[PDB]
Order: structure tokens, then sequence, then C-alpha cells
């Protein structure tokens, strides 16, 4: 393992004019403490070595670049490759964050790692990392969250994590920040405070992404020794996650001929692209969770680094219908005999619309995130055929 | 990258004294005819090069040899080694078996597949590696099974597979279905208890278990393990582990399986099966059981300490693990072998511990 040194962000955390810090006096002295604590670690031998060991024997990295030979002769285009994230354990790509930022929580002296959960993924991830390495886990969680979400709060628990219901305002994922924020405020010294988007405030999103790259690294390295040379383009769903990121800034940092970026959002309700494309096209942009970034003003944005990679010109976003990604889903699990996450669907749904036309030559590499086992019942709840 | 050529079982398909089934005459030809394609299978480079390719990027073979540093230090015994069988794709270790058998099937020209299963983890299985190599597949479900487990039901339509309606009802109708139509249908049967060359070839496929932890241990401790733990009873999981070690002419570290606290349908049979059998009277491992209550404190003690939900059977091995390795030395090495992924089995303990 080696964490990267992109160009970007810059000392401030901006990426061109996105990004940087736009939070409370209250929250600055934290997040300094953190990227200054975080910059020393990205160095030092003994982190990276420690990461590595817990990515490769507990993660379960690397992960296959896997060749769909159905799918590729179905769409009788390119050559489609997955990288099988779904491969990882508690079987989301947010582990490898979660993985890092415990680790760094740990080497920064810290007991305590506390977040915010909706779906509860995140929490099951974060409490899951607590249990590798012993650190007590709160996670803070929407009332009615808690209540449609039994399963993965039991998981929690059983992870020895304590799951704290929130109550407050609408009792949602965007009131759970505030508590836990808070939380992570006064009780900085002892705790962490685990952040797995890609927006938020410096240095997260350098953060998440450094710790996700370990996805593009090795799709780049994999690649060289499978076709001696790089995909021609890399699809992964975007929406305020950092699935693509990771797959992403191995590539967008480098020179003239890269393979081309394909983000995918889901469909805008309302809107025939996705609120990036939209707010690309509109140039219109905001501050979102101390971020600058471009702001339609699914998730209100998706980051300051996807922003600038859209001005760069390194990646284009696209979108698809919510029928589109169910006919992805079906897709792969009927040819693959793999079923994907709903939002990993959404790249098998954009890749229907691109990857036909290509030649069957070229290598295209579409990430899958997670498994969809988990999106299973969402997708039979309009259960049919 | 080849497979397996053990000394046991015979032409015939006996561990000893064990392994004779009786089969219906009307079974004995397509049986025979499992065995000529398998054994020719087996010789065949091209075929080894296939399974592997598959199990490495599909599967994800090969699983970490992890060590449970919190666990080791919590019995204060022996360091303790999980075989993460949990990672491979479908959460079960029962697809090294059935990657292997899809395959067989292509190769001799089958384009239909079918088998028979109780909770759904055996149709899903199927299913994934029908859809993985665009065969026909059909699941023989029963009534009853069939309403309790409406997600494998749709996970199995999703692979494109049909489910069609206890599942003592159904394997019978299963074996109904592959003799008549055997010309074109393979019957994928994740067993170790069934008929020649069933175990034999079920034992063959999940070896890549054992001869994995062989040469991880080589390579980590310059030396094979000193005790190997899997529980046994749902599968071939503690088949596939102890099979390379089993026959070593020493050296053999100690094997261990443990078992779980009327009506034979099909091609089932009662008990652990042909092999294991013979390894008990051959005394090349010892066998062990534990309470319901135990195997549930095992599930929330490796929850807790390492941030693995095991599944409830490998929580077994784990329940059992926790008798044995803290009287063993600091120094000493054992391996438990996590069949599955517990987040099936959530459900279930999360009812009866309120
Ligand atoms: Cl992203």
């Amino acid at each position: 393992l080696t964490l990267p040194d992109f160009p970007l962000p810059d000392a401030r955390g901006r990426f061109g004019p996105y990004g940087g810090r736009y939070v409370p006096e209250t929250l600055i002295p934290a997040l300094e403490e953190l990227e200054a604590a975080y910059r020393e670690a990205k160095k030092d031998p003994a982190f990276l070595e420690e990461l590595d060991h817990y990515l490769r024997q507990f993660a379960g990295r690397p992960t296959p670049l896997y060749h769909a030979k159905r799918l590729s002769e179905y769409w009788g285009g390119a050559q489609v490759f997955l990288k099988r994230e779904d491969l990882l354990h508690t079987g989301a790509h947010k582990i490898n964050n979660t993985l890092g930022q415990a680790l760094l929580a740990r080497r920064m002296g810290k007991r305590r790692v506390i977040a915010e959960t909706g779906a509860g993924q995140h929490g099951v991830s974060v409490a899951t990392v607590a249990a590798l390495f012993g650190l007590e886990c709160v996670v803070y969680m929407g009332e009615e969250d808690v209540r449609r979400q039994a399963l993965n709060v039991f998981r929690m628990k059983l992870l020895g994590a304590e799951v704290r219901p929130v109550a407050a305002g609408s009792r949602t994922l965007k009131d759970a920040t505030n508590e836990a924020i808070r939380d992570w405020i006064t009780n900085v010294r002892t705790t962490f405070y685990i952040l797995g988007s890609v927006v938020g405030p410096h240095p997260y999103p350098m953060m998440v992404r450094d710790f996700q790259s370990v996805i593009g690294e090795e799709v780049k390295r994999q690649s060289l020794e499978l076709f001696g040379r790089l995909p021609d383009a890399l699809i992964a769903a975007v929406g305020g996650g950092s699935n693509a990121i990771g797959l992403f800034a191995p590539f967008a940092y480098l020179p003239e001929g890269r393979p081309k970026l394909i983000g995918v959002e889901a469909a805008g309700e309302g809107l025939s692209t996705g609120r990036h494309a939209a707010s690309i096209g509109a140039g219109k942009r905001g501050v979102l969770h101390g971020s600058y970034m471009y702001l339609l003003y699914d998730y209100p944005g998706v980051g300051p680094e996807h922003s600038y990679y859209a001005d760069a010109g390194v990646a284009e976003y696209a979108s698809v219908t919510d029928e589109e990604a169910l006919e992805g889903f079906k897709l792969l699990a009927r040819l693959e005999g793999i079923i994907p996450a709903l939002e990993s669907a959404h790249a098998i749904a954009y890749a229907a619309k691109v990857v036909p036309e290509m030649d069957k030559d070229q290598v295209v590499v579409i990430n899958l995130s997670g498994r969809g086992d988990k999106d299973v019942t969402e997708v039979m709840r309009l259960l049919g055929g």
C-alpha cells in the first residue's frame, strides 16, 4: 500500500474553487488536529504497513477484476470487467475508508469512534471496524430509521456498538449528523468522528478519497498485468458516496491519454439528468457540509472533487431512470449470477447505453460498490417478475 | 491448480466399510455416467484451468487465513486463525462444489441443472452458478419452505432459475425429473452423504479449502497447524478442510469435527457421511458436539472481539474451540473454519435472545 499525493486538494482543502471548510469556529480546531495527524500518518510506513495488512486479512483485498463474458457477449460491444468490491467484508466498499479512519483514531490515541447512519450500512461498517480494533463505538441514528432497520441495529449491538437514537427534528439522518458532530466536538480529546462521505469539510474529502484509492490502484495494476495497458473507460455510480471517487482518482490526475471516466447518477426527480450534471450546465454552485461545490439549489450534492473533475474534463456525468437501473439490476443477476447493489445497477444501466457501440477489443471497467442482498427486498417490494 | 487424487474411496465408492448406499436400479446408469465423465474431467488441464479461473475471479478464492488476535488474547491459549470462507461470493463455502459440478454438467453437454433445497442456501448457490454458465436451472422446494423463505425464492428467481413447489416432498420429486431427463440434466448435490461418486466429488471440489490452509500455514508458520476445527453438518465444510490433511503420512494436525445439538427422501442419508465415519475409525479425526446455548455464545463472542458475525454453524466450532484453545500454549496454532457468514442467522438469533 502507498497512499497517493495527488496535486489536489491544496493546503486549504481546495480543488480549484471547490472544497474548503466552511464551518463554525467550533469545528475548526478539531478538523485541523485531524488534518495534521492524517498528513503525518499517510507518510509513516508503520501506518501504511498496518493498514495494508488489515485491508488484505480483514477486508479481503485485493478484489478481483472480473471479466463478465456473458455480459460482454450480450451487449456485443467492448469487453466488460467488474471490480468486485462486493467481495469485501461487510459487503461494502465503505470499509476501505472506515478501516483507514479507525486506524488513524487509534494512532491519534482516540479510544472512541462515533458516526451517524441512515440506511444502516455505514453504522455497521463503523461498528464492525471498531470491534476489530477494540474501540468504544456510538452510532447516532434517527428514530424513524431505527424502526425500519431492526436488523442492522441488531448487528451494531452484536458488534458491540452502542446505537444512540435521535428523536430531534424529523428523526432522520440529517438530525443524527448534528447530534453526532456535537458529540465529537465536545469529546474531541478522546473521540474520532468517522465520516464515509466525499461531501464534507477538509480534510474529510481528501482522506476518504485517499483511503478509497486502493480501488483504482488495484484496477490500474490488474489491468497493466492483464492487457498491458489501461482500460478505455471506467464507469461507476455517483451520489454523495465514495465508490466512484476511489475508482476515479488514480486516473483523473494522469496525463493526456488517461481512460475516460463516467460517473452515473440517479435521474433528478422531475429532471432529465442528475443534480450534478444539472448544476454543471446551469453553473449553479453553493456550500454543503462546509464544502463549496456544484449544488442544484440521491443527495443534494456529489462533492468538490467531482465538481473539479467536471470542469477539468477528466470525467463526464450521466444519469439513468429508476426503471433503467432496475433493468440493470435484473440483467447482471441473470447473466452473471451476481445481484448488485441498486447503486451499482445504475452504472450497469448506463454501460448499456455506451458499451454496445464500442469496439469488441476495447476494455471497460464497471465498479460494483457492494452486494445487492440488502436491496433485494426493496426491489421485491415492487413484487412481480 | 490440479485436483486431488486421494487413496479413498475405492473404485466402488467405499471408505473402508462405509459408502454403500441403496440406489434404485433406474438411478444406477446415471451415477455411472457421472463417474465416467468426472474421472475423465480431472485429467484435463483445460478443466482444472476454468475451475481455478472461476474460483478466483468469480468466487474470490483464495480466502484469507485470518489471525483473530483479540480472540487469541481472550482465550489466553494458542493462536487462533480463522479460515475466512465467509468472504466467498454468495457467502457460503458450498460454492466451490456447485461451481465444479455446473462446470462438469456443461462439459458433459447438459443444458439443464436441477436441485432441491430447504432453507434456500443450496437453491441460491445452484441458481447462481447456473446463471454464470448459461445453464437452465430448476430448483425443487417444498410448499412450506417456499413461504418462509420469500427472500431466497426471489433471489433464485432473479438469478433466472425456476422455483417449483416440506423439502422432503421436493427431493424425491427432483430425483424423478433427473432420471427422466438425464440425457439433458445434471443434478447438483452439495452433500457428502449421498451415493458414489458424489461424496468423492464434493470432497474433491471442497479440498481447495484445506490445501489453501496447508500452504498458508506453511508460508506463515513454516509448519502445519496444531489443530483444525470445523462444524460438521449441513454441507461439506469440514470435509474440504480435512481431506488434504487426513491422508498425510504424518505430521498431521489434529482434526476436530464439531456436531450440532426419520424419513429419507431422494438421495439424502442420515449421519455425517462415509468419509467422516472412516476418519473416526482410522482415528485420523475425532468428533465432538456443543449445546445450542454454547454455540449461541460463540456467535456473540466472535462478533464482539473480531467484528465478524459467523454463521450459527461456525459458532458451534467457535464454541468448541473455547473448550480446548485456552488450555493450549500461546505458541501453538489453531485454525477454525468459518463456513459462511451469519447475516442470515442473525434474524433468528435475534428472536431467541429477546
Ligand atoms: Cl464518489
